[PDB]
């Protein structure tokens, strides 16, 4: 079913990609040269996607995990009627809609921001996860309201990365059938031939994960690829197709070598490659009207008709199942139920609750009030208290279940939460220990680059963890996460603060949120509720004292705020003026006005002291030149948590000694 | 042959672990109880290890990747004579040599610190890699001076982690035949049963990696395990042995559950369990002298004879290959050849070079002069310029090769560098892009906790990468690394700074070093070489000016130092006093005398300003309440690198405008 016109379209894509890279004198020709046939077959024969109707909720989700092949994607998006030839001509240039690695929200049709290898694949696992769960919740007899595939195009670097192993295990265990991977196997990487570091059977590996495997012997044979995709679509497990291609196909002097991977060909080699393709070298950025026409008559019309039929089905779904239809529209919009906050827990004085336990209570409330809430833990739900006890577990037999068992796969869990957030219809969260945030720190960065409403529960935040030792006690993680732009790192001081931090995490549509929680019982603070909501939303607020300019201004976060307050009292009892300020979220505080910033932390107070059970880094911004920081400068210790905390300076008397000794 | 005395030994190990966890009211009984037979078989019958002579270089290296089974290890170390019973009676207590997870250098005979899952397994891969490379370099005919095995005890969680996939791929591709993994397959995890998140075929997976597979069906059958280990030692690839064990075996009511995984048994269940073991529930911390005798007659005698033969073989080695034996001993001592730095590159005024290129020049000198240098890149050696051009690539056929090809395996690479540092005899190094330093951050943390002389080459450090875009352009990595205790993060300003940075990196016997290098060309500065060598070592030094208190103190790291210098000059000819300061390593500067710190960054100068193409976080410590931080509080952009740098404010004119606005 493939003609010479189809080959003309394929080689047009290749020529376009390399003219783009040639103009920029920057880019990666190899993968776009080698993958153009399978990408063409996918887009024109299967993919239900219109890059113009970029938000069709039942659209197939295609992800290019190999971000360095961005040109190909852009070329595709141009011949499908969403991206101009001028943006291609402005490749890797300032302000362009065609950045070097594909970016979400910047280019229409780019579903997730890719580049860092393996992450696109795991985010695609997350997208398919969201698909299965939403279908399990909403679909009825003859009302397949959620039914679409998840396609990903990956390279050798993707499968050399362990996050691929983690995500593929999770996908095969839960039988995510609508996930299809197209693996460009070119036996070449950046530094040379793949047989220098890689030698393994993708077949046996992925069949051991529970996957289906298909081998395409010639990546240029469009028919073999088409059959592989169709079979993969009719199968019960996740499926990977190892399309065997030659990197830099068409180039005589640079094919099958590392040189074509990430360096421009040059006009000489581009000329010879064009000769091999049967295209005019002298004409640049040329696309035949037949090429545009083919995409118009195949993918675009098919996607339009799928969207139209889905809209009709939904109009009937609203009549037969009205409540579900309203809830589904609210889910797609990402809006939260009105007055959901009104059912969130109120903690009263005399309560001594760990931030993880109070988070668990709030989560019990959120699963009831917000039907889009979805997530789980990395085999630490007993320790993270991230389970909904009134809900079932997600599985192949129970796709509607609202608790996910990610397993000891934290990086993949983060990328999966990111893919779920990119999919839409869900409010996703993932849980682990704060000290193991380091495992998924790349995912977090992508979440902050894309601006995903993903929430990351991190418990066990300090040396108060205790007996589990320095490997399990965080010191430097808060500062690293605070350094990530657009990252809400909220460390609540008590249960009420935890509730408001959850509210921030749910309503933050453009900002990912890490919740840094504790395992030790924290004291509930006598700050009225009004002030807590406002102050957690503004990052830092006064919890004790009325004098804007005092002798002593004590800054604290999380487990320390109560301690700070205690110290304040003693200072007051010896004729010293003092104010105690909680700083749950530094990001929110730096978003506020200079007036509020100087009302909470006047730079006029020279004796400013901060107290945190973490690294000092970043605190001298808020204490000044003549202020002091009481923190942890080394690693932790294996001993009961109270003892470790006391030995590391965080006792009221040592704070008093430090504060009174200062100037 | 296995007597009932061997069974008494195994059950004494179990009882001792249970009692330690009971007294601490903290810890994990499950892995001790279930894997005591296999640990006993390996330690008493195969392991050439004396915990008392913990530094015997040809010892068999054992790693417990399942740190939560700490008690078991401690019990072994107590029956082997290295650890006192009174230490086990202080499990997870302040100042004890028995912390909750195994800690290297804090307890005798713990080869690496574990607890974080998968990292012990990958560090074991790195240990075996060091073994093979040292054997390829030093072993001669009849002089097998490096010939020992690397064993690792691992759990289900170690294999769900992707670092395991990476490291096992590396080990199967490179035929690390002397690596044996014992996999505790209890089909149970912390949150519950393994069938709720995990369903793989370990045999198919690891045989796809290029590994050998063995299945021990009865985890309590010591002879099955003995035969498994003998066969694993005889095979030509890395071997995993799946040992099917019941988690918390011997407990009537808690066995086969996730509850016995991380909670003390309780005294009631303890009594019932001791009855199943045939032990007296009244006696606590009771080891029969038969068990001590078994471990004395087996592992200790054999390990000491092994070491005696090794010492004699080294004495003969020194006669037959003197120079090579002296180099072997210097490598074991962890020392550097004297006057090595004399052969290191010198860059002069008018040199414009990227930190990766001058790095590579230095590296090409180091490998020639420092014979213990070893490392490679994660498929970026062409970019990082970490390749030793005069040398061969490491492989199964050429284990003497000094260039390692890790592939796209950053976390496994950092863990392998750490294992090499632990092994001894190597000066291991790693290389990738700074932005992907996050892929190996957990390994960096353990490098810092353990105090390993590891060196991590991080190139492409700023928004000057350019067209690759925001996901490949570092912003916040510098700050997250600088917060890691015991981590030397060095950002050289020119190539001379890069040479001194490499010297510090190699001479840092107890602190790991991360080198942050630039893709774009940096100009060489007019500071004299002595000032560079002193200042990079002291972490901060003045590169421009003479007045201790000027009107303006410019602070910078790397690419912007020169920028600051130029700005200073213009500032000067608008009638101001300026001093420009380079801060390549904060860890070194904080380590100095306050007198020096005030001489370089005085608190008396109100108008202090920092210029660094990274996050602001951490810089207000040095610019004070009234200073300014010119940095980046957002992500990067895909465009020609110079254009990104200029659009992000890092031109001389924007610095002058903001500085005179202050
Ligand atoms: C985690 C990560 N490490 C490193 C890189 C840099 N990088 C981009 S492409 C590449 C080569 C990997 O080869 P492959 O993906 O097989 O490329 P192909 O030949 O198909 O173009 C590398 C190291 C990256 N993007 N992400
Ligand atoms: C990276 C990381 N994530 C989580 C933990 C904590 N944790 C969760 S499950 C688990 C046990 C994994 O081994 P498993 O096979 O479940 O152990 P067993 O049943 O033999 O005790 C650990 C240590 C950890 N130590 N490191
Ligand atoms: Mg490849
Ligand atoms: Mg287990």
């Amino acid at each position: 079913m493939f003609n010479e016109k189809d080959q003309l379209a394929v080689d047009t894509l290749r020529a376009l990609s390399i003219d783009t890279i040639e103009k920029a004198n920057s880019g990666h020709p190899g993968l776009p040269m080698g993958a153009a046939p399978m990408a063409y077959t996918l887009w024109t024969r299967h993919l239900n996607f219109n890059p113009q109707s970029k938000d069709y909720f039942n659209r197939d989700r295609f992800v290019l995990s190999a971000g360095h092949g961005s040109a190909l994607l852009y070329s595709l998006l141009h011949v499908s009627g969403s991206l101009e030839l001028e943006e291609l001509k402005q490749f890797r240039q300032w302000g362009s809609k065609t950045p070097g690695h594909p970016e979400y929200r910047h280019t229409d049709g780019v579903e997730v921001t890719t580049g860092p290898l393996g992450q696109g694949f795991a985010m695609s696992v997350g997208l398919a996860l969201a698909e299965d769960h939403l279908a399990g919740k909403f679909n009825k007899e003859g009302y397949n309201v959620v039914d679409h595939y998840t396609y990903v195009l990956a390279s050798d670097g993707d499968l050399m990365e362990g996050i691929s192993h983690e995500a593929a295990s999770f996908a095969g265990h839960n039988k995510l059938s609508k996930l299809v991977v197209l693996y460009d196997s070119n036996d070449i990487s950046l530094d040379g031939e793949l047989n220098k570091a890689f030698s393994e059977n993708t077949k046996a590996r992925f069949e051991a994960y529970g996957w289906n495997y298909l081998l395409v012997k010639d990546g240029n044979d469009l028919e073999e690829i088409d059959k592989a995709i169709t079979t993969a679509k009719s199968q019960e497990g996740p499926t990977i197709i190892e399309v065997k291609t030659t990197i830099g196909f068409g180039s005589p002097n640079k094919a099958g070598t590392n040189g074509v991977h990430g360096a421009p060909l040059g006009e000489v080699e581009r000329k010879l490659t064009f000769e091999n393709y049967g295209l005019d070298p002298e004409k640049r950025f040329n696309v035949s009207e037949e090429v545009y026409e083919i995409f118009q008559n195949t993918m675009l019309k098919r996607a339009n008709e799928d969207e139209s039929q889905w809209n009709s089905l939904l109009e009937k779904y609203a009549e037969t199942y009205p409540e579900l239809a309203e809830e589904f529209k609210l889910a797609i919009s990402g809006k939260l139920p009105k007055n959901y906050k009104d059912e969130l827990p109120r903690f009263e004085l005399g309560h001594n609750g760990a931030s993880r336990a109070d988070s668990g209570t709030v989560i019990q409330a959120i699963s009831k009030t917000v039907p889009s809430f979805f997530g789980g833990s990395a085999d630490l739900a007993g320790s993270n208290k991230s389970n909904v006890n009134d809900a079932t577990d997600y599985s192949s037999e129970t796709p509607e279940g609202k608790n996910v068992w990610f397993g000891v796969r934290e990086f993949a869990m983060g990328a999966a939460v990111n893919g779920m957030a990119a999919h839409g219809g869900l409010h996703p969260y993932g849980a682990t220990f704060f000290v193991f945030s380091d495992y998924l720190k790349p995912a977090l960065r992508l979440s902050s680059i894309m601006g995903l409403n993903a929430t990351f529960i991190f418990t066990h935040d300090s040396i108060a963890v205790g007996e589990d030792g320095p490997t399990h006690e965080p010191i430097e993680q808060l500062a690293g996460l605070r350094a990530i732009p657009n990252m809400n790192v909220i460390r609540p001081a008590d249960g009420n603060e935890t509730r408001v931090a959850w509210e921030v995490a749910l309503e933050s549509e453009s900002t990912p949120t890490s919740l840094v929680l504790t395992r030790q019982n924290l004291p509930v603070l006598d700050v009225p509720e009004d002030v807590v909501e406002e102050g957690v939303r503004k990052g830092a607020y006064t919890v004790y004292g009325s004098e804007e300019t005092p002798e002593f201004l004590l800054l604290a976060s999380g487990s320390e705020v109560s301690l700070a307050v205690e110290a304040a009292k003693d200072l007051e009892k010896q004729g010293k003026s003092v104010r105690v300020v909680s700083m749950p979220n530094w990001n929110a505080f730096e978003q506020q006005s200079e007036e509020y910033k100087e009302s909470v932390i006047p730079s006029s107070v020279t004796k400013r002291v901060a107290i945190e059970m973490a690294s000092p880094l970043g605190w001298h911004k808020y204490v000044g030149t003549a202020g002091k920081v009481i923190a942890i400068d080394g690693f932790g210790a294996s001993a009961p948590g109270d003892l470790v905390v006391e030995k590391y300076g965080f006792t009221k008397e040592n704070i008093l000694n430090q504060v009174m000794s200062l100037e």
